[PDB]
């Protein structure tokens, strides 16, 4: 009992489909480093995000595809975190310490930048304007403390520097994941689809058209686990579509590969700085910049840079950084996500609003023209509907925003030959534009809160009722007391499948057991048959009572 | 404490009327719907303060002459000649107005900034009034669910 | 209304076969069982 209790954390059991379609249980070791880095909170957040993406966004046949892709880039994350964990040589070691410190404290720098934006705007709340020195106006930071202007200048400099460190920290922390994802997808599409060999991509597919830059570069599979994807493509599609064409497309040297097969000298000739200017790969760097400069997060941080710099030109530009809370605190993210969930519907609704208000304009210009008087000075009438442009502007600006329809902003229709016509006009304007067509605007976000409602509830319910791996419902497992709890803590645990993949990679290929070699060969072949689907050990052995 | 302070001032006994909210069960459930998403409501009004301030920084710099609240031409009463009073004006009047801020300031007709002010008032009405108060109504709407 | 109509239609396609009506809780016992059943065995395009 003492041995088992001590090795309880490190003993990982999973179940694979195996040969002859018999579920087999596999036992292995999780190292302490693997378990610690997996329980690191950032990986927990990534796991919850992935689980939501799978259960909510759909995908039943590709669920194991998505799971293994999650396995790959999670392993990359833990490698990155292990890397960043706490003359020329002096410069290099100080530089890597600086980059590692920024990467560790990226989130705290983001919080610091938000706090600085709040402080700068709180200072700006004392701005004042006068014509006299502190036709031409003067903006002065009116204050009683006497230190507030130096505080503003110091805080502005500090904010710009912190935002720069946020850019650098992002570039050294989260960019490698984006590169890894892009090159992984490119390698899969090259090897199993031949998207640049046999089936060229579409013209409007900017991603496919941009990826051609990196094919012939000598450093294509960098920040990717394998480096032989070029050779696998050459061995697969070389004999059909042309080996020499494969070499030209992939920037490959047919003789040089065979000579590096038998002899591979590994010296370091250039010791100086000039090697960093010579060994750089210009084309790959252009492709890498193209990949990052289209990512949404990096563009947001670059715009954060631009506004921070422009805040020195004009201090009020720092107010634009207050919107960082919307990309910051999670609950504001969800509120904005409800607003933006039906964004296309909202835009089309206000388009319909413009159309119907214009349809009221064409019928107010022709008939109800004299009523649009906004001048009590009888000498100079100010007809606001003597022209299409200004009448449409009047309707869109005043009639939509009025509490009632347009009927409360124009001349009284009483005592006129068009009294009933104008009553119908104003009542239908109020009924269609005000109470109906703004209730749609309110109702889209009203229903969007139900959207995010049912998404979270569906995800949580699906975790509660069915196993993520096998799919057998809890109405089967709970026959035995705590049956589903046991099934998702011992038998099928996605953390254990994490650890199995890690353990296969770490273990020497000649030392794999039979079952591990089976799982390994279909990991390389990319055939997800070994995941138990629709079956488990308990279901397999019932007559023998498991 | 309120019962004792009611002897100091008799109107302090009005605070005991809120005992029905901790009393009758149906009022407890109505208040429970209101308070179920209380954090969401507080963050929504925080976003309201942020966006109204973002309108203040762009009304002070450009649309400054329009914020006149004095018909006495001898003594103008610019309500947006200072950040503090302009933000106070926006939060107090513009949020509570039936329309946006456009019905509480000078008419933008006949000006070089006519179209800019029209965009300003329309987006204020669309984001602050009809959207950001519909979220406030919608949190408790969904809380009844 | 339109919410629950689209969701009900999509859910009904996802869970039950359009022709036979047998639920996917039966077919998915075999891996990709429902996918196979509605791509090879009972396919309304094939009845076309
Ligand atoms: C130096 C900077 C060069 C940047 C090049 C970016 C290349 C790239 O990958 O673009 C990316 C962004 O592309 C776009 O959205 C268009 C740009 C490719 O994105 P995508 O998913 O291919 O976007 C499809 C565009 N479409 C949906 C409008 C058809
Ligand atoms: C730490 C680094 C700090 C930023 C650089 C130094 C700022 C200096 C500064 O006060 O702002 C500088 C501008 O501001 C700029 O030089 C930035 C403009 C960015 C535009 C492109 C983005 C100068 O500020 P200013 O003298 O008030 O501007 C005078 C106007 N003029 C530039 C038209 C002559
Ligand atoms: C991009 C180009 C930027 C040009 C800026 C510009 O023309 O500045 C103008 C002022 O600045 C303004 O009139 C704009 C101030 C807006 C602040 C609020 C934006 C909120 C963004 C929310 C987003 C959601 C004029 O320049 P200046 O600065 O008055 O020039 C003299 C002063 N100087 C010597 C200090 C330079
Ligand atoms: C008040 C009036 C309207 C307010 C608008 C509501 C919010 C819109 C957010 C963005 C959006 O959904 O845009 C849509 C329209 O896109 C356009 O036509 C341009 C929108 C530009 C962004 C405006 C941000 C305003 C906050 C595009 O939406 P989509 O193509 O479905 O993809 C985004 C939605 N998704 C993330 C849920 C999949
Ligand atoms: C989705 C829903 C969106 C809303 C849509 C509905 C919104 C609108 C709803 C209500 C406003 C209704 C106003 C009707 C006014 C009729 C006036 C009348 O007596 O007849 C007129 C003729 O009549 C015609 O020319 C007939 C065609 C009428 C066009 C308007 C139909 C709207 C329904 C009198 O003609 P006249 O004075 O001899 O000629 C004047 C010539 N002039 C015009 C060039 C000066
Ligand atoms: C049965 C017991 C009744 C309560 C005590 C007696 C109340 C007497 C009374 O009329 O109120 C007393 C206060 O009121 C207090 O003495 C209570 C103050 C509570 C403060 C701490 C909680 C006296 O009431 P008063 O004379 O109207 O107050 C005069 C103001 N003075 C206290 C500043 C001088
Ligand atoms: C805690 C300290 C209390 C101090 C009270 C105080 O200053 O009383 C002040 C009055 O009282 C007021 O100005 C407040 C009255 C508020 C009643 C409504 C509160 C509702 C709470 C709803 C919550 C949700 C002044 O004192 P006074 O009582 O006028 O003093 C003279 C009169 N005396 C001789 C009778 C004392
Ligand atoms: C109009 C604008 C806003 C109106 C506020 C809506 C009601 C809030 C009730 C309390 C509340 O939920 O407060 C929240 C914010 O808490 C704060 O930041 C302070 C709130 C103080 C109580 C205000 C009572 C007003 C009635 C804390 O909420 P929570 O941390 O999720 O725990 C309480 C909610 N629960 C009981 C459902 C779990
Ligand atoms: C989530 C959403 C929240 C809402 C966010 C959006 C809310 C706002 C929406 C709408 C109001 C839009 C008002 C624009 C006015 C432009 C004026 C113009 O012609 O250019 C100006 C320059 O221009 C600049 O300085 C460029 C930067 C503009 C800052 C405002 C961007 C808002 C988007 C003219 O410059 P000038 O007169 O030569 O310089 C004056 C100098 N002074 C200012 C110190 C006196
Ligand atoms: N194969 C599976 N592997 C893991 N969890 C599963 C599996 N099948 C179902 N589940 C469910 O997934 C849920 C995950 O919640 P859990 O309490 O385990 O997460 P956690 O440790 O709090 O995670 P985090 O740190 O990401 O918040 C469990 O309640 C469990 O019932
Ligand atoms: N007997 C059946 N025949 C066809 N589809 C069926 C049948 N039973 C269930 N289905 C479901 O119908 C769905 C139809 O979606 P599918 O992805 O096949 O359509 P599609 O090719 O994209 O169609 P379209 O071109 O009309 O958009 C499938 O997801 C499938 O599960
Ligand atoms: C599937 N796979 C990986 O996912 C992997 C790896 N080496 C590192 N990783 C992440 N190897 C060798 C591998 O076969
Ligand atoms: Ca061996
Ligand atoms: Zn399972
Ligand atoms: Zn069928």
């Amino acid at each position: 009992e003492s041995i088992l209790e001590y090795f309880r954390p490190y003993l990982g059991r999973i179940e694979i489909m195996g040969a002859s379609r018999r579920i087999e249980r596999i036992y292995f070791e999780i190292s302490e480093t693997n378990r610690a880095q997996w329980e690191m909170p950032q990986v927990k957040e990534s796991k919850r995000q992935f689980i939501f993406d799978v259960v909510n966004e759909g995908g039943e046949a590709e669920k194991m595809e998505l799971f293994v892709s999650f396995c790959e880039d999670t392993i990359f994350e833990m490698q990155i975190a292990a890397q960043i964990s706490e003359f020329w040589g002096e410069l290099e070691v100080q530089r890597v310490k600086f980059l590692n410190y920024l990467s560790r404290n990226f989130y705290t720098l983001r919080f610091l930048a938000l706090f600085l934006a709040f402080a700068i705007n709180f200072i700006l709340l004392f701005y004042k304007v006068s014509d006299s020195p502190p036709n031409m106006v003067y903006y002065f930071l009116e204050e009683s403390t006497g230190y507030m202007e130096p505080a503003l200048w110091c805080l502005s400099l500090l904010h710009t520097l912190v935002a720069f460190l946020c850019i650098i920290g992002y570039n050294c922390l989260k960019v490698p994941l984006v590169i890894f994802k892009r090159e992984k997808e490119l390698a899969r599409k090259l090897e199993f689809d031949g998207l640049y060999i046999t089936e060229q991509p579409g013209d409007d597919d900017v991603k496919g058209q941009w990826d051609r830059l990196v094919l012939n570069t000598p450093s294509f599979p960098s920040n990717y686990w394998d480096k032989f994807v070029k050779r696998k493509v050459l061995d697969k599609h070389g004999d059909i579509f042309g080996r020499e064409r494969i070499a030209e497309l992939l920037g490959m040297d047919l003789a040089s590969l065979e000579i590096t097969a038998h002899n591979e000298r590994k010296p370091d000739p250039p010791p100086g700085l000039l090697t960093w200017l010579m060994s750089i790969d210009v084309k790959y760097q252009i492709w890498k910049f193209g990949v990052i400069f289209t990512d949404n997060s990096f563009l947001y941080l670059g715009w954060y840079m631009v506004m921070s710099l422009l805040g020195h030109y004009n201090n009020f530009f720092f107010a634009a950084h207050l919107l960082d809370i919307a990309m910051g605190v999670k609950t504001l993210r969800t509120i904005l996500s409800s607003v933006t969930h039906n964004g296309k519907q909202l835009v089309m609704t206000v388009g319909l609003l413009a159309v119907v208000v214009y349809l009221y304009t064409v019928v107010a210009f022709n008939f109800f023209r004299k009523f649009y008087n906004k001048s009590e000075d009888e000498d100079e009438p100010d007809m606001k509907c003597d022209d299409m442009m200004t009448c449409y502007l009047f309707h869109m600006y005043v009639g939509v925003r009025a509490g009632g329809g347009i009927g409360d902003e124009i001349e009284d229709p009483a005592g006129d030959e068009y009294e009933l016509y104008r009553v119908v006009f104003d009542i239908t304007f109020f009924f269609f534009v005000i109470v109906i067509l703004l209730a749609i605007i309110q109702g889209l976000i009203i229903d969007a809160f139900g959207e995010l409602r049912d998404q979270q509830e569906q995800v949580k319910e699906d975790m509660e009722t069915k196993c993520f791996i096998c799919g057998i419902g809890s109405d089967y497992f709970d026959t035995t007391p705590h049956g589903f709890e046991t099934h998702t803590l011992e038998e099928h645990n996605l953390a254990n499948y994490m650890f199995f993949l890690m353990y296969l990679i770490n273990k020497d290929e000649t030392e794999h057991t039979g079952q591990e070699s089976y799982v390994w060969k279909m990991y390389q072949e990319r055939c997800w048959d070994f995941f138990p689907a629709g079956d488990c050990f308990r279901k397999q052995y019932e007559d023998q009572l498991s």
